[PDB]
């Protein structure tokens, strides 16, 4: 049956639990192709990489059970909206869906069209010139010789500006999901296991705990997120200590019409018309959903690069504030500016303390030598600058800091004075602390942020080198046999299987659960995470007998 | 051969082959491998900062262009920001080689309605082109020197810890006196391994005995199983101290 099994091997998926004896127990599954596909999607087997990074590196180990299962969670939800989105009123309906789900398959696109049309629109206004005469006092105008420039730069700036506006409409269509269902997901999350609404109240610290309380009484609570019954489940949990008919209310439920519609409902025929569509929309969830959506970080430059767009029509120039999208443009441009952003309080606070030093000179330089600041080669009229506290401190940290010898060279020379010696000693203070200290520091807190980003790199991949991320055992045991350790990681224990496993118990019926789906099922409603292998494996187990 | 035929034609095109001498010294390559080694990232960075000066040159096109004339006699003006060329230009050539940035160039702003204003770009341009673009020049080659000392380091630190065919560490085999030592020189040697797969293609197929006839009818399937991984002569013969 050699042949069997080859056309089969893709699609069988094995995985090691803890089962409900003391002994770890081996599960055999189907895993669909197109499942398979969407895993080796690039985008999806990147993320691996990121949340392998965030587990390694500023991440716990009791937990990480917890954050991969998260993981899978969120991997799932972004498979089932690829999949969504692959490939007078009804045709109005499907016109529009079909352009959104352009827009959502194209959305990267839009982003480089935008670029190009970015720099072809900085490119042409290097031609701009100023004139006292029209082509009253300035006549800003493009001075060119080869024609067609400035329809050429109106069109540009038109079609960066719709571009820009269908960057706006897919990012909406396509990334917010996942940010709604990760809130209402933790959202429940707290709301079923830690009854932070039901036990006590979210602190004043926390804004998102305030604006959380909104959606309670909703209709529409348990939207974009898998389980429906929350609501039931918190009522359940808490209501026999907190009072049922509290629990009720603070949830918007109504345990009487919940009882009744179990007992025998009539469905009445739903309207389709836009009248009683304004009320079938749920002013209170939008509400909740605007809030939640207006504080994210992306849609926030997503505005501000389409009110600069807009901007460019009153004046041309400000479509060179679309430049700095290089910088999260390009993948390699934000490493490199992750030196600068990390470790940078550093950088803030030694150039504010720059400004101490600098007003402790001004004091000593202004109770005196202020003879020496005098910058009027003539006699007719002088120019004193530390005649007052205000000047000679901006004396000081405009003109003497961007100096390369110091103060010294600025000032009069201090030779045939009775403050000589005193002047040579404040000179080369000045120098000597403002420009070869407090610089040194500031080059070697981003070489050393360059240092430790490698350091972070080079040690993720010696973790995960070195041993296994389920069970944990190290690679020495499992290389006694030859490849013991590759194959531990590629058969044995492996995340792809373990995502696949959960999606697929939560794709089957419940009614089709075997008894150790049905187990895995059971612990898993509960947040238990202890199926998982933890120090044990399969060849641990059964090291006589050859497992 | 090009450059030394055009070397007739002009002397000078002979000066072209003291580059010879990059890859000419061994060490010489060396040291410019830290620069060539994570240059991209220079090349990026350059590239980077020919941005920021062009934000620079708009704020200063718009308005502070009274301050760019260059000529000392009221004769003529030689203003260097009338245009979006020229001033483009200037800033780069001239205020990015500047020690003190770009305010000791153009007239200073005092007396002036737009002080403040002067100032502020003086001190950000200084703080931004001249202390923090050029620090991240310094410690990427800083830093390609440290990262390939680092993997000299681990490449010797790898071939002194554990055999390079079993992966065995030094530890078991460190029981007996010299016993790394012993099993590197004489157990499983690279040389060894070497003139054995000569031997074997240079001596007669109807030679072979029959375990030189396995090792070649396993080599030409390009198996790689015979050699021996995560085993030893010493640990399958443990008892009776092989
Ligand atoms: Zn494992
Ligand atoms: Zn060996």
């Amino acid at each position: 049956a050699e042949s069997i099994l080859e056309y089969f091997r893709p699609y069988l998926g094995r995985i090691e639990i803890m089962g409900a004896s003391r002994r770890i127990e081996r599960i055999y599954f189907e895993i669909s192709e197109t499942n398979r596909a969407q895993w080796e999607m690039p985008q999806v087997k990147e993320s691996k990489r990121q949340f392998i990074f965030d587990v390694v590196n500023e991440g716990g180990e009791a937990e990480k059970m917890e954050l991969f299962v998260s993981f899978c969670e969120d991997t799932i939800f972004e498979m089932q909206i690829a999949a969504q989105i692959s490939e007078f009123w009804g045709e109005l309906e499907v016109q529009r869906v079909k352009f959104l789900n352009y827009l959502s398959r194209n959305f990267y696109t839009l982003r480089f069209l935008a670029l190009f049309l970015a720099f072809a629109i900085n490119f042409i206004l290097l031609f701009y010139k100023v004139s006292d005469s029209p082509p009253n006092m300035v006549y800003y105008f493009l001075e060119e010789s080869t024609g067609y420039m400035e329809p050429a730069l109106w069109c540009l700036s038109l079609l960066h500006t719709l571009v820009a506006f269908l960057c706006i409409i897919g990012y909406n269509c396509l990334k917010v999901p996942l940010v709604i269902f990760k809130r209402e997901k933790e959202l429940a999350r707290k709301l079923e296991f830690d009854g932070l609404y039901i036990t006590e109240q979210p602190g004043d610290d926390d804004v998102k705990g305030q604006w959380d309380r909104l959606v309670l009484n909703t209709p529409s609570f348990p939207s974009n997120y898998w389980d429906k019954f929350v609501k039931r489940k918190v009522l359940d949990k808490h209501g026999d200590i907190f009072g049922r008919e509290r629990i009720a209310e603070l949830l918007g439920m109504d345990l009487a019409s919940l009882e009744i519609t179990a007992h025998n409902e009539r469905k009445p025929d739903p309207p389709p018309g836009l009248l009683t569509w304004l009320m079938s929309i749920d002013v209170k969830y939008q509400i909740w959903k605007f809030g939640v959506i207006f504080t994210d970080n992306s849609f926030l430059y997503l505005g501000w690069y389409m009110v600069m767009s807009l901007l460019g029509h009153y004046n041309n120039f400000f479509f060179a504030a679309h430049l700095l999208d290089i910088a999260m443009g390009v993948k390699t441009l934000r490493t490199i500016l992750s030196s600068v952003t990390h470790n940078g309080k550093q950088l803030v606070m030694t150039v504010g303390l720059l400004a101490v030093v600098v007003y402790l000179y001004t004091v000593v330089a202004f109770n005196f030598f202020r003879k020496f600041y005098n910058k009027s080669e003539d006699e007719d009229e002088p120019d004193m600058k530390c005649d007052d506290m205000m000047t000679c401190y901006l004396f000081h940290m405009y003109v003497g800091v961007r100096a390369g010898g110091g103060i010294g060279d600025e000032i009069e020379d201090p030779a045939g004075d009775e403050y000589e010696l005193y002047r040579v000693v404040f000179d080369i203070t000045f120098f000597f602390f403002v420009i070869v200290i407090l610089l040194a520091i500031i080059q070697g807190l981003i070489i050393d942020a360059f240092g430790e980003l490698r350091d972070q790199q080079e040690q993720v991949k010696e973790d995960m080198e070195t041993k296994c991320f389920i069970c944990g055992i190290g690679s020495d045991y499992f290389d006694t046999t030859p490849h013991g350790f590759e194959t531990h990681t590629l058969e044995e224990h492996n995340l792809a299987n373990y995502m696949f496993f959960l999606m697929y118990l939560i794709n089957k019926d419940e009614t089709e659960h075997t008894g150790q789906e049905s187990y895995v099922w059971k612990m898993y409603q509960e947040r238990c995470w202890d199926f998982f292998p933890a120090g044990d494996c399969f060849r641990k187990q059964y090291e006589d007998q050859l497992s």
